[PDB]
């Protein structure tokens, strides 16, 4: 007689995967999903990179002596270091942070020049705060203007917007340390700023006090803005304490965005960037940063997800088939044969069932999760100072959405796992029914996954069989007779 | 002998699904999931769509002179037109925003008059900028105090609040151009304004300066609100430029709200409304608008979804063995039998009905019905603000991402369960056949079972309702087998 | 000859679960996931819970005299009782709930007193209105200065941060009601206030006007803060309607917060906390209330969600096909055998195994066991505001659906796979005992065997154990059969 048992391959290395139903199975081969590391260099491709020295953002925009390299600049992202100063007069910006991210992502510098006319007063004034080398100076692009002589007339000027773009205009109010020294400055003893358009106004009265001596002064300014629609106007009106501006900016709209880094930056291509530095994103989740920029992988709280990529692994212990056993000496594919004969032993694989196989488990993961996610500017992720209702509910939101992903992570890789374990299962079943109804009734199995042929089974036999052309007719009467 | 054999029905035309463990394979029968149109027109019931053709819900509220029909409305979805004007003094709302999600959430314009008195001053003041038809006005629910003579005394007045519900005030501070038009209008040479509660209190300052020319006046008016609860009570203590109420609104909760939308207004009914008109609401997700009134269904970012529900489709006696058929039409399994008086075909009935039952009512065991969802947060902007939309556009996508994602999984495992479900009903006839003959058939190979004794018709039909008797045809079978 | 017949236990009553494919079936045994009772109490331990009584947060922060028991306290979580009330002078906080949170997150109450000097004015005010005993007090960690004897200077003073921790300032501004009370108490018509460091600075110009009598007092206050971080330097300049600190409050970084809450607190161990009192978090989900401190399970919005444990549940010698066994009690799978001798029965230990096995620490595989969050955005509010609030309520609104449909999904996951689970599970006992008889046997159509040789206890046990040789009896059943 003869013996045809069927089997599938094993490996000395196996890799340890959970499953819906198994919390710990080892498998053949599995791949991590969790991209956890960088090189810690940011790349300057293809995103435009800027970085910030020892300027932030604002003080750029601004116009501090030691930024004025960062003039009618452009960028995709700019990088603010945590070395940055300010070299200039004392200032400070109400409603800070959304200044920052308007500039921000606006993604230019362009400043055209206008022509305001101030009638009865002095320009150009400075502080030995801000000192464009042995000379007192001042922000570049604002103008301090003083009293001429004795008098500080009404200012009332007008500038219309005849272009088809927003104008954002940048300006300020001065607030002196005593009534001496608002007097000195500014005739009038109590002044007023308002600028305003035809859908919009601010008005400012300024603040009279002393205050902690920072480069030599004690007293401050505050920066305001405006934003002027096409076909609008802009009036400015005050009759003191007014840091007049010098002209617009060009603001658009766009994908670019600021990030506070120290990492340095290096020449290369990556398509992600993180304060961390550049990381590739050939993965689905990465651990590394949640402050992302470009296409990135999603940000899960797991430092590991091992996606199975073969079958189960069980060790080898007269031959036997798949039933509680493993063939170590098979490697031209998963699934295979080995008949024991009159002529001897032998071994062959199966290319259907190992094809159907790799075919089902390549190209998965693609077929529910996207392939990456395009995001550009997004909110605040850390914060240094304490703020109160508006910060805790960023911290919420944020919180709300890495939970909800990470749970999403973990649930769809254990049913990846699960129905992968499960195809690799049901191909052996298929092959070894599809083998079982080709030997209508020359053969019994034993029950170790092996056949046994009643007949004399050469090679040109076993190879009809697997091939699938055996025909049991030629064989049905002796097998008939050696059965009973 | 005879020749038995079990098969699935098949379709000339079938459509293409995605499962978790195939890319693209083919059913008999699918539905979509994803409503991605609408007719362009507002449905009128059952909700109450109130239509303001030139009017916003600010200006009507406040009392503008071509804002007049509109007083005392009611609505359940207020709609503003893009083509809305204002048309009376100029005037700036600080926190814009939550005086119009707050009124629009009201739902109603009732307005009560009360009586105040104003010692001193005059009353009913208007402007060139506000005709009420030849004569200058202003708006309907403010009173505009002046000097009286040449005098504007302190003005101090209280209101209590003996109801039993909430009461809003709209009030309002004049901001002129020059000194020399707050000293005509009001004695003093600087004005101020306190309304306050017990729990609660606002003082403004108005400031003087030159501002665009707005149908011929270069002032101001800002305007403010308060909530009186009841127990409480209102004072209102001004020195100059105060634009005193006439009332209070009845302030109320419901499940109004407003919309934006240039869509027009039919007779039709539906219950959910989105600003490219109204849409039905028979499927799962829709793919028009995020901003949405009313039962309506979920917005993912996908433009189709297919659900299968049927069998896979094979093409084309043999068996079920990667082998369809054509020919059966009253059912989805059956049998096929070639005997010497002729071939059969029957359909069977419980797994057909088996599988009918666990297909049809999915994506109801997991997913709800609809939500009903009134009042939400702003989704489109106009005007660059910063930290507050960068928020609110932040939460909007990670929603919109997370149900895509849901949507997505949900429906590959569904079709994944069904294709799984049916082959497992088919192998179950079979097997179920095939453990009816004991030893009086034999497996062809390809889904057919070949009897080695005679089995007429009657025998055919005692097999199909599971009355075969194998004991009788025993010894024959065993004599042609062997 | 004998039979052999295989079978699963049932239980005269069990429970109905939801699955993918089935709307209601029915299983041995299911378990509760969604907790939905408390006892109405609240425990003190592990956490440490201080009780407000009639006193709110920031009413101990500034002194009152009813709150001064509450002078330099610790807590995890603060609990607001809903009949607190003030005695002291009428007051208010703008931005009142960042000021609230702050205390409530800094956990501590530590004041240390720092030596100000204030020169030319007179200190330690009073009012009827705050009552300490028979004699008039202020809040107890504020200074009120006016003026001494007829003048009221400019004050200006500085502190500096010479330590490495933050320091936290409160201060105020006072608003008279009429001019001659500003002119009394100050000898300035107009007062000013700037509280600045090196990074930051507030100025505040007190407003006038009458206001509702609250104890006796038309005017009021405003509380405002100011944080000085180690090496920075604070400066307080004033020539008028200044309520001047007494010291600074040490702000800390922890897991504190704060609750309202009605419910008593007595001696229990518990680590989740609720308003309506304390939960187990022994379940996965629960529906008591969204607003929790500690260690608690997830918010969803069902009141149940049943997990099978058990198997299908069929009503009832015969194998397993449609029928059940309610005699089964040894195990969950087993054998039946009808010999000569008589009947038999036994259990399988195996398969019951690996069904507990895999049944027994499931949906522990895939939601974490439990999740720690101590503060958190606030869920109920009392007073309508506008866009904060409308977006609060839009994101809690978003996790509460999210998170419900994740439950529900994965509970009808998880039944379905455990009902496959068992059911291949028996499948499989019964292939192997098939294939132990190679030819010896013969299935008989209702999971039973029919063989055909004489099989005594020791080849039924044979059978059993794993052990059973065909040779010996194959040519006695093959003489048998044919
Ligand atoms: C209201 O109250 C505030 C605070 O009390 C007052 O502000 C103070 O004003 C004084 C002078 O107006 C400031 O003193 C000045 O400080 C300068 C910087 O000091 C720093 O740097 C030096 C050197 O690096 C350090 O040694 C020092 O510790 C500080 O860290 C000094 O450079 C100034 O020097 C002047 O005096 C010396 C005296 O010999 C001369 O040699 C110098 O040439 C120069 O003339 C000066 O000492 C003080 O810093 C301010 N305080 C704060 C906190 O900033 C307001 O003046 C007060 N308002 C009114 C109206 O009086
Ligand atoms: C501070 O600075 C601001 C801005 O610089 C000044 O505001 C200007 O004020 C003047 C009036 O003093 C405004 O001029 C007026 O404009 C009206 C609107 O103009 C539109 O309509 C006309 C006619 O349809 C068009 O031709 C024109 O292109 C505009 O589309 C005019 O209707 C007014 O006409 C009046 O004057 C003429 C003069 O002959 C008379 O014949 C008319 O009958 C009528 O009386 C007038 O021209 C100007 O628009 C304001 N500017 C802005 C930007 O708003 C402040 O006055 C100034 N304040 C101080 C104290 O200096
Ligand atoms: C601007 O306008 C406001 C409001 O119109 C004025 O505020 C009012 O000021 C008066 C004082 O002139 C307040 O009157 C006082 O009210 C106290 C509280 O009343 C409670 O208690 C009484 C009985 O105890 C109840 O009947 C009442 O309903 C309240 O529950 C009274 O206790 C005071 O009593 C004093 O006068 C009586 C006179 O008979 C004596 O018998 C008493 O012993 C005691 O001396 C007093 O009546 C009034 O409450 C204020 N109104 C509000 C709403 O607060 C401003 O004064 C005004 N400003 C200017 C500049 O005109
Ligand atoms: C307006 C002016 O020129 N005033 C002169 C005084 O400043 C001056 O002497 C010295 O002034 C110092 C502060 O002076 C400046 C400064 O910051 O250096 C001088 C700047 O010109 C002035 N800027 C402008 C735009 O006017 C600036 C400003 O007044 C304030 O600083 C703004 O807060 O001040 C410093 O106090 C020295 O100690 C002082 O000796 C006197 C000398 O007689 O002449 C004035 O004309
Ligand atoms: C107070 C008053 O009636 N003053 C008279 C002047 O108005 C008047 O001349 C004309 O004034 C025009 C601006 O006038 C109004 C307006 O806008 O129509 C008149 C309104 O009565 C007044 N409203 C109130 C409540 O006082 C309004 C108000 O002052 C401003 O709108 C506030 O910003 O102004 C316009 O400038 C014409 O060009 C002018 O001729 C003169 C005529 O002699 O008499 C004044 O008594
Ligand atoms: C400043 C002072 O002592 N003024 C005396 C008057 O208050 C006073 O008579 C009675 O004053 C009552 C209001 O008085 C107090 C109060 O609230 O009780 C007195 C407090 O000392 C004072 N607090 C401070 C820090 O100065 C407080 C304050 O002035 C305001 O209330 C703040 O809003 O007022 C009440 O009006 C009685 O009706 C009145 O008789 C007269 C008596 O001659 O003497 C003043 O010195
Ligand atoms: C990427 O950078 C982040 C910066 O936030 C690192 O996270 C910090 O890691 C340090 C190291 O223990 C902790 O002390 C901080 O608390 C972490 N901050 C936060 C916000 O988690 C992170 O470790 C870096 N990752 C890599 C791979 O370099
Ligand atoms: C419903 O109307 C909205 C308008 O708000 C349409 O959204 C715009 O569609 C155009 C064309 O694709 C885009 O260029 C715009 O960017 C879309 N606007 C926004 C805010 O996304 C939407 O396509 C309409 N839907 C249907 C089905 O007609
Ligand atoms: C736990 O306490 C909350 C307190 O809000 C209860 O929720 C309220 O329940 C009543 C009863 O119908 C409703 O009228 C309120 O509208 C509910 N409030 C909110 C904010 O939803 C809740 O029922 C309590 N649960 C238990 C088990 O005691
Ligand atoms: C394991 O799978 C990865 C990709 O899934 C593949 O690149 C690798 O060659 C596999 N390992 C083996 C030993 O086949
Ligand atoms: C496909 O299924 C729908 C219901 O799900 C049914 O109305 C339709 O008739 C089916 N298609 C065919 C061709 O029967
Ligand atoms: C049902 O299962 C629970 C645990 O899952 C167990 O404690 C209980 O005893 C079971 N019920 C029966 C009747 O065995």
């Amino acid at each position: 007689t003869a013996t045809l048992c069927l089997g599938h391959h094993s490996v000395p290395n196996g890799t340890i995967v959970k499953t819906i139903t198994d919390d710990q199975i080892e498998v053949t081969n599995a791949t991590e999903l969790v991209q956890n590391s960088s090189t810690g260099k940011i790349c300057n491709n293809p995103h435009k990179v800027l970085d910030g020295r020892d300027c932030t953002l604002i003080d750029a925009m601004l116009g501090d002596p030691h930024c004025d390299v960062f003039q009618d600049e452009k960028w995709d992202l700019f990088v603010e270091r945590s070395s940055a100063f300010s070299n200039c007069y004392p200032y400070d910006v109400p409603d800070y942070a959304s200044l920052r991210s308007l500039i921000a992502s606006s993604g230019t510098l362009d400043f055209i020049t206008e022509s305001f006319t101030w009638a009865g007063v002095s320009q150009n004034g400075g502080s030995s705060a801000c000192k464009r080398g042995p000379a007192n100076g001042f922000f570049s692009r604002l103008n301090w203007l003083t009293k001429s002589g004795s008098s500080y007339p009404l200012l009332n000027v007008t500038m219309p917007n005849n272009y088809n773009f927003d104008k954002l205009y940048i300006w300020g109010v001065h607030h002196p340390s005593t009534n001496q020294e608002q007097t000195n400055l500014y005739v009038q003893a109590s002044g007023r700023v308002t600028v305003s358009t035809r859908r919009s106004q601010q008005t400012i009265v300024p603040n009279i006090g002393s205050r902690p001596w920072v480069r030599g002064q004690s007293g401050r300014i505050s920066i305001y803005w405006t934003i002027v629609k096409p076909g609008d106007v802009l009036v400015i009106n005050s009759n003191g304490n007014l840091i007049a501006p010098r002209g617009f900016f060009k603001i658009r709209t766009g994908r670019s965005s600021i990030m506070r880094s120290d990492a340095p930056i290096e020449t290369c291509i990556s398509e992600c960037i993180t304060p961390n530095g550049s990381i590739p994103n050939d993965k689905p989740f990465q651990n590394v940063n949640k402050i992302t920029y470009g296409a990135c992988p999603k940000y899960v709280k797991q430092n590991t997800l091992k996606l199975a990529t073969g079958m189960r692994n069980v060790p080898e212990k007269a031959i036997a088939g798949f039933i509680e056993n493993g063939w170590e000496g098979m490697i031209d594919g998963w699934y295979g044969f080995r008949h024991q004969n009159s002529e001897g032993t032998g071994q062959a694989a199966d290319l259907k069932s190992t094809q159907a196989a790799i075919d089902q488990i390549n190209g998965k993961l693609n077929r529910v999760i996207e392939k990456t996610n395009e995001k550009f500017h997004q909110i605040e992720k850390e914060f240094s100072e304490v703020e109160g209702r508006i910060q805790d509910l960023e911290k919420y939101v944020e919180d709300t959405k890495v939970d909800l992903w990470s749970y999403n992570a973990e649930l769809l890789v254990a049913l990846e796992n699960q129905h992968t374990i499960d195809l690799t299962d049901s191909e052996m079943n298929k092959l070894f029914e599809k083998t079982r109804r080709q030997l209508r009734e020359n053969a019994e199995d034993m029950g170790n996954g092996c056949f046994k042929i009643y007949h004399k089974c050469d090679n040109a036999c076993i190879e009809s069989i697997r091939n699938g052309t055996y025909d049991h007719d030629i064989y049905r009467d002796e097998a008939l007779n050696n059965r009973f």
